[PDB]
């Protein structure tokens, strides 16, 4: 449901072949908040509940709404924890793919995260969905040094944080349908353009 520990909670000799690591939006509960558990149960579906391990980013990360406003959209010990995470999961699980997401808050701290991830680790990542993206015009809709089409923005019409504001309207309140169905698609699409099956 909201708190899903899979990577810190596994068995190293029985790694998940698919690792996801996900963080919350703003003042959302667990570690998963709304937005993850409906990624995590059709990922489940497609790799079996052994296949992959959900993760989400708890730790420091406490998705403060105030913290939007610091300079890369969330604060510096909510970025070494999910670095922390990703570091965590290329030990463990060398031979796994990695995905990632994010979701308002937590899309920035993927981003920030994935920016300033070991190359080696970020090559490992096979593909990254963002929701309600808070540096979606900053960043021209990219992820710092990462490719364009390992990405996927889902950025709402009238979500004001897609265009530059951090004023939240009721479009960024919007994306269940995208968590639903295709987030999970174009994530499982990734792992399998890379892994075959």
């Amino acid at each position: 449901r909201t708190t899903r520990d899979d990577l810190i909670n596994g068995n190293s000799a029985s790694c998940a072949d698919v690792i996801f690591i996900y963080a919350r939006g703003s003042t959302e509960t667990g570690n998963l908040g709304t937005l993850g558990p409906s990624i995590a149960s059709n990922l489940e579906s497609a790799f079996g509940k052994d296949g992959v391990w959900i993760q989400g980013v708890g730790g420091a990360y406490r998705a403060p709404l105030g913290d939007n406003a610091l300079p890369r959209g969330t604060s510096s010990a909510a970025i070494r924890e999910m670095l922390g995470l990703f570091q965590q999961a290329n030990t463990k699980c060398p031979d796994a793919t990695l995905i990632a997401g994010g979701y308002s808050q937590g899309a920035a701290l993927a981003a920030a995260s994935i920016e300033d991830l070991d190359s080696a680790i970020r090559d490992k990542i096979a593909g990254t969905v963002l929701f309600g993206y808070t540096k979606n015009l900053q960043n021209r809709g990219r992820i710092p040094n990462y490719p364009a089409d390992r990405t996927k923005v889902f950025c709402n019409t009238g979500d004001l944080v897609c265009t530059g504001s951090l004023i939240v309207a009721a479009p960024h309140l919007a994306y269940g349908p995208d968590a639903r169905g295709p987030a999970p698609e174009f994530l499982i699409e990734k792992v399998r353009a890379v892994r075959g099956s």
